[PDB]
Parts: structure tokens; sequence; C-alpha cells
């Protein structure tokens, strides 16, 4: 983690984050701390499930003890609701373990984000969301979430497609110019589409850009039903 792309998924993790929960007021500036004492955690699965914890939780949790209840009741709330989890305990996230953290959260990305606004039980939801794209853009052979979004061209394609006359030209838009491509489809789909910027326009045309990043941004255009 000397290279500036490997942290891309984090960026964008937990932007992911913080647009689930502005509306119940709280916000992550660090993944690797603010979730640690579960309540973060606890707002954004209530968010998401648009349901409530089954039990109390610690509502004032100053000491270790009462930070691992209150992540064990995140946890067994994804254990009720049928989310299976990657390796995932309490310490994992009270001690501050990123990369179970930033699997954490790419679970629930995948779950509630992909998964689930989807509806094929052999069907991946990796699956799900390539052929919904591939559907809406038909005249593109469209096979990663990496190398076919760099140019910034299929994404003005995917925001057309969406919203036709938002990003008509596309296809004569210069490939040499990735990052002005994609600014310009992202704001579209921001400001015409309700599509927030949870990846960076230079962050998505990056060479290195990891596919769950990219994943995590193009999952929002279905949950939006387009």
């Amino acid at each position: 983690e000397d290279a500036p792309w490997k942290k891309i998924q984090q960026n964008t993790f937990t932007r992911w984050c913080n647009e689930h929960l502005k509306c119940v007021s709280k916000r992550i500036a660090n993944l690797q701390t603010d979730l640690s004492d579960g309540l973060r955690l606890i707002a954004l699965l209530e968010v998401l499930s648009q349901k409530k914890m089954h039990r109390k939780h610690n509502q004032r949790p100053t000491f270790r003890q009462m930070q691992l209840e209150n992540v064990s009741v995140a946890l067994e709330f994804l254990d009720r609701e049928s989310i299976k989890l990657v390796s995932i305990d309490s310490k994992a996230i009270v001690d501050g373990n990123l990369k179970l953290i930033l699997g954490l959260i790419w679970t629930l990305i995948l779950h509630y984000s992909i998964s689930m606004p989807m509806w094929a039980k052999k069907q991946t939801p990796k699956q799900r969301l390539l052929g919904w794209i591939q559907n809406k853009l038909p005249q593109l052979p469209i096979t990663n979430f990496s190398r076919d979004w760099q140019s910034g061209r299929a994404l003005g394609a995917l925001v057309d497609s969406c919203a036709p006359g938002l990003c008509p030209d596309w296809d004569s838009w210069d490939a040499s110019k990735p990052v002005t491509n994609a600014r310009e489809a992202m704001q579209q789909a921001d400001d015409w589409l309700g599509i927030p910027q949870v990846i960076t326009p230079e962050e998505i045309v990056d060479p290195n850009v990891d596919e769950h990043s990219v994943m995590t941004y193009l999952s929002q255009f279905p949950k939006a039903k387009l």
C-alpha cells in the first residue's frame, strides 16, 4: 500500500456508507476507527434494512465490552436476515481490522445494492449487474468492471441509455480524455438521474481501479430502477 490506487476501494466504500447515513445524521471519516463502537454500523444496518434491530444496544459504549456487545448486535441481525459474512467477528470491527471491515461493507453493498433490487438462482450478483448493463448497452461488448470503463465512453453511453439526451455524443468522445469524459458522464448522472459520485471521475478511470469500486458506483443505476 505505497501505490495510491489501493486506496480507491476504501474511499468509495466510505462514500457509499456516508450516502446511506447522511439522513440519519451520521458520517464516517475513517472506516478503520469509526465503526469500532458499533453505533454507526447499527445506523447503517437500520437504514439499509429499512428495519430496526431485534434487541437493545449500548447507547453510550465507553469501554470495549460494550463496543463488542454493540457489534455483536449488528452481526446477529445479519445472521437473522440471512446475509452470510466473510470471516467476520466482533473483535475484527472493534479492533480496527481494515481488511475485514472493507470486506464487511462489500458484503453489504453486494447484498443491499446489487443482489436485492435485482429480484436466476444460478446467477451471481456480479452476473446480474453485468447483464443489466449489457441490456442497456447492446451495441458495446461489456465484459468487465474495469478496463471497459477506462476511456469514460461506456459511462457516457450508459447515462444516455438511461436518459437519452444527457450524453448524446458519447461515441464521438475522445478516449485520450478519460477523466473529462468520466466527469461529464457522472455529473449528468448526478444531476439528472440521482446517482451520487461515490467513486470519483479520477478514480473510476484509474489504470488500477478495482472492480468492487466500480461495481459499487454502477450498482446504483438499477437500484434507482432505470
